[PDB]
């Protein structure tokens, strides 16, 4: 997470590559959830950290 | 709910107040749910009454 083509400290930025070209999108939509319905608390870098039920 | 500096009766305008201050909010975004999702019957001030699993 965050990224803006170099080194950014922000959270409403994701990025991702569809094929062998990088794109771009929203943080806001991302969501992980389990058979409930989740929420996330904070992250950064490759990993995302929560609690959940 | 339902205030507008005044009575109203009416289903797209909702306040919530930080701090000292009075603010405007949209109800459509108003949901309760337990582990799975309630359902809104309709209410008026400070009451909620709903059904839920």
């Amino acid at each position: 997470i965050g990224i803006n083509k170099g080194g950014t400290h922000e959270h409403n930025k994701i990025r991702y590559i569809a094929g062998h070209d990088m794109k771009e999108a929203n943080r806001d939509s991302l969501q992980v959830h389990t058979s409930g319905v989740c929420a996330i608390r904070g992250t950064m870098g490759h990993f995302i950290v929560a609690y959940c039920p």
